[PDB]
């Protein structure tokens, strides 16, 4: 079935073998900066037909862009660096990609075998310093081997809980010729031995049996569900049980839905938090019980039978022991609940309509709210616009802080993998590469990236990127002049005393500083800005109807505060509901 | 003698503490990006009236400009971050502060001890991460071991071989108030217990023994002497020996002088591995013999009595195995032998006129060229022209590559810390910073940036930086708009096959691009553009004589190669002394 | 030329591969102890026909009966165990040939791959645990690999500085069945590229041209000349300088000879001690410097020029600084030197007899000497007897202690290979084994294991070893109730205040506790103790001539101390010549 490019008894360069590696894994794009130690790498890509290189101004940039293709199409992400410099600035991406699981497979170039661990020009043990990073790693020892590692790494980024693996690649190895081995066996007997077994009959109907015993039943959906849209959705309409979302999870359920809870947590919504609060069943799918969801454990669903779904067995019970658990896949487990809620429907007669009005009492007491000052531009309002003139049919991707929040309050989500922010790890810096990678997955799409004036510059070298690849990437662009989200904590917990949270310029207050036009300028991206919030809709309109990548600087007021909020370790009583920084 | 700001009696947050003890060590400048992990400690930062922080954009920026600081200082650089990703973006600085001995302390926030090892927010095994990374690292654990650690700390970063030392320092230890205790001893009695103690005369006299028996001395000066100029002038002057220098050691003697055989290794003189490979006495003063140098190490001095004085006795014998070595600080080294030559000078009579004259015809036959084209401007020559404006007195910093090869064959240093730029790493993107710091600790002397395109544009955002500190920074952008050191290499070794190379928009080849002056003017910065060879030399000087920040984009033409040059594991025999990519 | 058993198509056991690849190592005997995770193994083993099986009593046994051996032999020593408790108790066994720098490869069976790390029945890390103290480990995750690993254990055991090897075969790569490729080329790309070359002719020179310049020169044998015997001959007879050994070297050059200064170190001979402490050039070959020979650095040589020859990079300069060193293989360096003096012999005209009767009239007011009182048995004459009795052609094995010390100090080993002493790590227990090991090697050779009480014991379930298998293992037990070494550091450094040293019974204080002679009867070993001084004669002749194993307890008064004594981290001028626990 698969054309190679060589004859089967020619022998290639190493190099070659690991290109037609990832041929044959079904890659079509990689991000690649050309180093020293991978130029061999860099020129058999030039031959290949079928993969395309998006050439990124920065490592960093690369990675960030992988995962956006990755989070964006469910397909493993993959960059390539050269060796030590190009290798080391790779590890954010690699954190963030293992903290969120994201599939992503890195290929960094290394020193010839005989020169590693002489300090050798450009080398870094970059499977030492990434061990503790990535889901696993490897150094190629031998060109023989290239194949098989290849498989094993995109074989463990996809498979179980997807991942970061990074291979290491010698460039002698690079160089060496051989007639690869495409039937070569995969060495991971203890992983695939462990691999979950398709859920049980008898655990999923004890599911069902204490949904049909519980009052308050509450959905507690994470990132894990990214792949069970549908299977959670018909779940949900055989059950009617509220569903509350981490950041993670949002878009696996529509959060423009009567049933929908929206995000609960630190910054989750007053409803969303209550509901987990007074449940009596919480099932728990595809979720990992982080602090930002639960604040004091003790507190966190203290009145619920738990039920943790989860693929990965070494999170069922982590932080919160379970009345009963599941390790396997959760798309499976709702396809089986299904089955079952779908026959037994008449005996069991499900309805939670007075748990739900408890809770749709509390949604409309408390709900999510933004004020708006004279004519200054609401960042929440300016994201509520951009959900209206999308239709919420855009991809988003977003950077760390005040305006990440929001872009996940105050737009709805049809579908996963539509939301792409960096939640684990909250990189900052994160979504115009994430875009980048969004868009190369999804030509078509809408790809809007809503970020903050500090997150966006850290990155803003991917402009040129952008503009090089004719990628339609919009920027939404929330300035405030600070670093928001350090700013907030300023004004709640140290009387509002600044510590190198302002970005501007200390020589003009007032003035908008820097001017992201001139970087969109400087990369050829047309660009305009808004301060009034009367022609924001227009603003925001052009830069989706002109043609290609565009940038919308967005001047917000910078006293704005993320409510509600549960301050860190905290109970559902701590919840802040009002304040700002003025 | 040392004023506090708190009662002796009085407890104070370990955040206060963690201050102090900077404050008590003497730093006046650190560079932090504040993050959740670490707020408290830059609430401690405001109450200190001794110490400046410099907020770079990105933590990256942050690290580079500490390795300026200290590069052009001889002064630890100190940088600050916060957890998670705050940390992991400091990984390519440590890595390239370690390469090339660099003193630097890295200091990280990280999550409540009781969260450590949990996959709480923003948590990363840094001292896992980068134990290989650096000369050492440390994770606080009590706020009592704040005094003890950071003393350590600074004693490790800056004594022996200067290296980087990371501390990772836990949110709760930040808040828990305490009285410190400024007397306790550092436990390193291993290390205190290995460091060298001053050389011996017998040694140091077989030295002077081996200099007068030679008839083709050459010495081979490296990093190890930044802060032996004086002494090492002192001993050529006693000796009329020859001075090769390694790229890390450009500066410890004057480039500008007939005794003076300039670079050596890859890109070094013709002249300069001429006499190393004709040598019959090599004095390798404060080098690595790296592979960058030495080539093929057989063919490397086959010829002559190698001695090595090295601070680190891991590194002496690690490539070559000297005839004679001396594990002890170069600078006393030099002192001592300065006094014996001194006195037993008339019965010495060192003349080594004959070896100098063999090499001046050398030196004459093969000197350092660059063609001139039409108008075009030679990256060489303005270069050429900066140190004549300069009179050859700036700080330079650079990115790597060709234009950073160029910086070093084409600037005569006068002094040491003169030069700033990453040998052993070679990081992009740190020429930018890195004079950010130089400036920072040098804030009367002129520092130019000598960067390339491509190198730029990845810390580009620390413009906004230069700015907002007014920095007089000033930036010599040589523009091909190519990654040239890979492309040079594509065109010797790849029938100039361009593999993802070009910087540029393919959309208007002849279009400079990105436009980096829109860079500068976001920022606002004032900067200009140069095409032309006539214009150049006002050009360079209107940069140099505006007051503060500068950048001109200075174009060139991409088909410039670095020579000379010896391949990757050649031999003198190998050298190229002609070509281009026409 | 190998001939196999099975045919080069037919597919045999893991099992079977990797006895074929012992076999085509040339290995002839293994001491394996069998177990459940390495049973297959074993029943290879039985196919075999060239290989022979010692089957221990303990694994510990098992690994010092290799290391015997190995020691003995110049051959590596191949022990096997099984899994868990199996492999753990080898690991005294692998720290103590690595400390001794002993070729060694240790064989361990493991649980099936896939229960690895899954907490199974008889798992343990192996790898993980002997990472520290071996030369290098595996673990085989593929029987493919047998052979390449195999093949790369023997050489990187025996070559360069020789070690302990450990190769982990999981029990179910044990069991599946392939065909083996024995031409795989190993993967070994750094070690041997880092191999030392042999010598140059100018390092050489310079030393030769060193010794002519000496007045008062010193040979520092130890361990790295086991190889070297006639080479080293030959050298000191061109040179006549005067050799002091370390506890290592014994044997390298014979203590019977009036240019041999015998051992030095801590319990070595004044004079040896002496020459050292006053020699101009110290010639240090196969040594490392170690505390128990320099004791205050500072101190050791201080007065001299240090030429150090030593084949491991690593050991060069880590504790002393020499002015010449050679890092390659002594043997190599001696032949060459040997050449040079022996043409420029004429024109060298060496003459040390003014340095050597310096000497000999040191080694004539403190020669080494041991008190008798009244019909008491002098250990030291005991062995001095020994000695006598077997014309010093008797393979010596010994325990840790100061019978160890007295073994080495009161018998004159003719060449090398014939002292088997654990010096590094010291080990009791070794004694026993060992001999087993040596006598198994050398069939022929009179092997006499010098033990002490409490190291005999430890091992002592080893006799039925000699027993079954039929060896001529004779013990020649220093029986003195007590742990000697230890008690003797009570009485000069605790005021005689025993602390857990006394070995025998304290309810029959004067009774001979344990009876060793019933251990022997036990295990069918005839066996005798003698009492007083005037039949120990008779006593030891009749071991000597009793065919088959043999054991002499030989009682001896406990108040004996090793002397000379250089305290720790002491001078010359601090050595202890006189007292006993009287
Ligand atoms: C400024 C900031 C504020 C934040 N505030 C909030 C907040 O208020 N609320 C909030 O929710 N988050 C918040 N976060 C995000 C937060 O840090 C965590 O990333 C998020 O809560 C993790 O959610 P998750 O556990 O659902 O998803 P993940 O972290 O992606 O974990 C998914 C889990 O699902 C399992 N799983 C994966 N695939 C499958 C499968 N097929 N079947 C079954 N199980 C599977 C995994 O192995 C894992 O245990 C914030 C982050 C930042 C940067
Ligand atoms: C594109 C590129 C091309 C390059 N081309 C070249 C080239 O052609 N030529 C070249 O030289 N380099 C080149 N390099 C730089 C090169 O990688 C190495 O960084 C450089 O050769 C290292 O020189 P060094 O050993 O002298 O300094 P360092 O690497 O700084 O090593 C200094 C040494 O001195 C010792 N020492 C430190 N302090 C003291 C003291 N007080 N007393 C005694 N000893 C001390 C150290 O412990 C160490 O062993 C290039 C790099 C790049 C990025
Ligand atoms: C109770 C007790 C008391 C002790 N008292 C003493 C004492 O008083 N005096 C004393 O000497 N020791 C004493 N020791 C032994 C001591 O601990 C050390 O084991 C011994 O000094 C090590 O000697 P070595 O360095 O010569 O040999 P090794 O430790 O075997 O080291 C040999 C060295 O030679 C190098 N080498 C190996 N092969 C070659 C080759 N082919 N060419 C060149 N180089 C090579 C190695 O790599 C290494 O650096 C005592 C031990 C015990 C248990
Ligand atoms: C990182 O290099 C190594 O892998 C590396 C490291 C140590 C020794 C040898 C190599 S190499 O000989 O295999 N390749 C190169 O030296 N490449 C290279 N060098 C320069 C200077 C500029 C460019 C573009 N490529
Ligand atoms: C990285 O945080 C931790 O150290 C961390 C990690 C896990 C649990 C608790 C903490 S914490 O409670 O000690 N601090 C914070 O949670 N800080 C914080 N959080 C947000 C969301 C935004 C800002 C500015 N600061
Ligand atoms: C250590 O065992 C394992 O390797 C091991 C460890 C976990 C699971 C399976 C095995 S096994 O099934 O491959 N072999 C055995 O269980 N062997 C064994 N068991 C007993 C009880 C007694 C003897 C003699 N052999
Ligand atoms: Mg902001
Ligand atoms: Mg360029
Ligand atoms: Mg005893």
């Amino acid at each position: 079935t698969f054309i190679s490019r060589f004859a089967p008894d020619q022998p290639r360069k190493g190099a070659d073998i690991l290109v037609e590696a990832l041929e044959r894994q079904g890659v079509e794009t990689v991000f690649a900066y050309p180093g020293g130690a991978s130029m061999e790498i860099h020129q058999a890509l030039t031959r290949s037909s079928s993969i395309r290189n998006v050439l990124p101004r920065h490592e960093q940039g690369g990675v960030f862009a992988a995962e956006g293709y990755a989070r964006s199409s469910g397909k493993p992400g993959i960059c390539i660096a050269t060796s030590g410099p190009g290798a080391t600035n790779l590890v954010s991406g690699l954190a963030d990609a293992l903290l969120d699981s994201v599939p992503l497979v890195a290929i960094t170039g290394q020193v010839p075998r005989r020169m590693i661990g002489t300090d050798a020009f450009q080398e870094t043990p970059i499977v030492e310093v990434t061990r503790s990073i990535t889901k696993h790693n490897y150094l190629v020892m031998d060109v023989e081997d290239i194949p098989r590692i290849i498989e094993e790494a995109f074989f463990l980024a996809t498979s179980g809980r997807p991942g970061p693996v990074l291979v290491d690649v010698p460039k002698d190895i690079q160089q060496q010729l051989a007639i690869p081995n495409w039937e070569q066996a995969m060495r991971l007997p203890g992983y695939m031995s462990r691999m979950p077994k398709p859920p049980e009959d008898s655990h999923l109907e004890q599911i069902v049996r204490l949904i049909s015993e519980s009052k308050k039943p509450v959905l507690y959906v994470g990132g894990g569900c990214l792949n069970s849209s549908d299977e959670l959705g018909r779940f949900v309409e055989l059950t009617g049980i509220p569903v509350a979302s981490t950041l993670m999870g949002l878009g696996s359920y529509p959060c423009d839905d009567e049933l929908s809870l929206h995000m609960l947590g630190m910054h989750g919504t007053v409803y969303a938090n209550y509901a987990v609060e007074h449940s009596d069943l919480l099932l728990a799918f595809g979720v990992r019980f982080d602090d930002r969801v639960t604040g004091k454990l003790e507190a966190f669903a203290s009145r619920a039978k738990i039920v943790h779904i989860d693929i990965d067995s070494a999170e069922i019970g982590k932080n919160k022991t379970p009345h009963v658990s599941v390790c396997g896949d959760v798309k499976l487990a709702l396809q089986g609940m299904n089955k079952v809620l779908e026959n037994r429907a008449e005996e069991l007669k499900l309805d939670f309509g007075v748990w739900r009005n408890e809770l749709n009492v509390q949604k409309q007491k408390f709900p999510l709210s933004f004020k708006t000052f004279g004519e200054a531009i609401p960042p929440q309002y300016a994201i509520k616009v951009l959900d209206e003139l999308t239709d919420g049919k855009a991809i988003i991707s977003t950077g760390v802080g005040q305006h990440q929040m929001w872009a996940a309050q105050f737009y709805n989500y049809k579908k996963p993998r539509q939301w792409l922010s960096s939640g684990g790890l909250g990189a900052m810096g994160f979504g115009l590469p994430a875009a980048i990678g969004a868009s190369v997955a999804n030509p078509d799409a809408i790809v809007v990236d809503i970020d903050g004036d500090g997150s966006f510059i850290m990155n803003v070298q991917e402009l040129a990127t952008i503009r090089v690849e004719n990628l339609p990437v919009k920027v939404l662009l929330l300035n405030n002049q600070h670093l928001g989200m350090v700013m907030q904590w300023e004004d709640r917990f140290y009387k509002a005393n600044r510590a190198h949270t302002f970005l501007g310029d200390p020589a003009q207050e007032d003035e908008i500083f820097p001017n992201m036009l001139l970087f969109a300028a400087a990369c050829g991206i047309p660009a305009a800005r808004v301060t009034k919030k009367a022609d924001l809709r227009e603003a925001i309109q052009t830069m989706l109807d002109t043609p290609g990548p565009y940038l919308l600087d967005v001047i917000c007021p910078h006293q704005e505060h993320v409510l509600p909020m549960i301050p860190s370790g905290g109970t559902f009583n701590d919840v802040i509901t009002e304040g700002d920084g003025r």
